[PDB]
């Protein structure tokens, strides 16, 4: 199916340079199934981050690979379905920072869809994984797709704040360099850094200070 059927209109235009590579990745996933290997998230969720409007993205959160445990990955980085419990460790850590940074009560569930609906792009650099095999689809072709996405956001006239929660943070920074109104949060602790740099990093409040300083609306980070 063409991009226009898979992703939101603005994203379909932004991702046109990787249209053939996206189709190629569809073929890779089919071949995995044919080879007797599984992948996560579900096929219908692989491109889910790009189903919210490109034009309203104001914050980019970048992870590395999807959750490797069956029933966790849902196509938005770090998110889980609202009936998943206990939360994965990374997400529990994210929520302990959420409460500290913002002063909001602990969320009821792990669904980050409200962030996506408000202009937060919950991107992983690699969009699929073989279950129980962490980082197993590294180098299989997603990187050109997600790089295209990142560079497209940075080329927009609009403000953008980037939060780098993956191992490749240092490879990602240059992709964000050309954007005139792009601010990248540094340093780059990841959720599992926990009290050795992640807690107290204030990613949500800092994003909003930066957006407001650039004349953009803040993100409402509140979760139920
Ligand atoms: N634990 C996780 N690490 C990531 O980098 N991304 C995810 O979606 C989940
Ligand atoms: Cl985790």
């Amino acid at each position: 199916r063409p991009l226009s059927e898979l992703v939101e209109r603005g994203w379909a235009a932004a991702l046109e340079p990787v249209a053939d590579q996206v189709a190629h990745m569809g073929q890779f996933l089919r071949a995995e199934i044919a080879a007797g290997r599984r992948y996560l998230p579900a096929g219908s969720n692989v491109l889910r981050a790009f189903t919210f409007p490109f034009d309203n993205v104001r914050v980019l959160i970048v992870g590395q690979d999807p959750y490797p445990t069956p029933g966790h990955a849902v196509g938005l980085s770090f998110s889980v379905a609202p009936d998943v419990r206990p939360w994965p460790r990374s997400l529990a850590n994210i929520f302990d920072e959420y409460t500290a940074d913002l002063g909001y009560p602990l969320p009821s569930n792990g669904d980050l869809t409200p962030w996506a609906q408000r202009g937060v792009l919950l991107l992983n650099r690699v969009l699929t994984v073989r279950p129980s095999n962490p980082a197993s689809h590294r180098g299989k072709g997603w990187e050109a797709v997600t790089e295209c996405a990142i560079r497209a956001l940075a080329a927009r006239a609009a403000p953008l704040v980037a939060i780098l929660w993956g191992r490749d943070a240092s490879t990602l920074k240059p992709m964000l360099a050309a954007g005139n109104c792009v601010a990248i949060e540094s340093p780059h602790p990841s959720p599992l850094s926990a009290s050795r740099g992640f807690f107290g990093s204030r990613p949500f409040s800092r994003a909003n200070e930066l957006l407001v300083g650039m004349g953009a609306e803040p993100i409402d980070w509140r979760l139920p």
